[PDB]
């Protein structure tokens, strides 16, 4: 399976299944400035799904390691700003990272096998 372009639409899916999720609720856009009045003290790097599919959708990914690495920022960024752990918000985050690692996993894998056979004989 040597499709070195293939990550590109098995993100774009893995996305919309994210967006169907109940759980991406409060991932989909940016944090809301207005309401969490100290969100730009705790987090330097907002990031959220909405940003992540346009930067897919504008050919600004060059691999699924880097959209891979925006999505655990997502998570990062909700762990950082949680006053605990047992948070409506960060809890729904746990949950969403373990469906995302779960389907990424081959993704990930199939690209680098992908690149590694392009180079087989270089
Ligand atoms: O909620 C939102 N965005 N993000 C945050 O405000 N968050 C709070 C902070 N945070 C944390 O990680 C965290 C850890 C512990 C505590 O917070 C990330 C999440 C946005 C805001 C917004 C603004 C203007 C119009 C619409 C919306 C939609 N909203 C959610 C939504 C999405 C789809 C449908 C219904 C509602």
């Amino acid at each position: 399976s040597y499709d070195i372009q293939a990550w590109k639409k098995q993100c774009e899916e893995l996305l919309n299944l994210i967006f169907q999720c109940e759980d991406s609720e409060p991932f989909r856009q940016p944090v809301d400035l207005l309401e969490y009045p100290d969100y730009r003290d705790i987090i330097d790097t907002p990031m959220d799904f909405a940003t992540v599919r346009e930067t897919l959708e504008a050919g600004n990914y060059e691999s699924p390691m880097e959209l891979c690495k925006d999505v655990r920022l997502i998570f990062s960024n909700s762990k950082a700003y949680t006053p605990s752990k047992r948070s409506r918000i960060y809890s729904m985050s746990l949950r969403l990272s373990a469906f995302f690692e779960e389907h990424i996993s081959s993704v990930l894998s199939d690209y680098k096998s992908a690149l590694r056979f392009h180079k087989r004989n270089t």
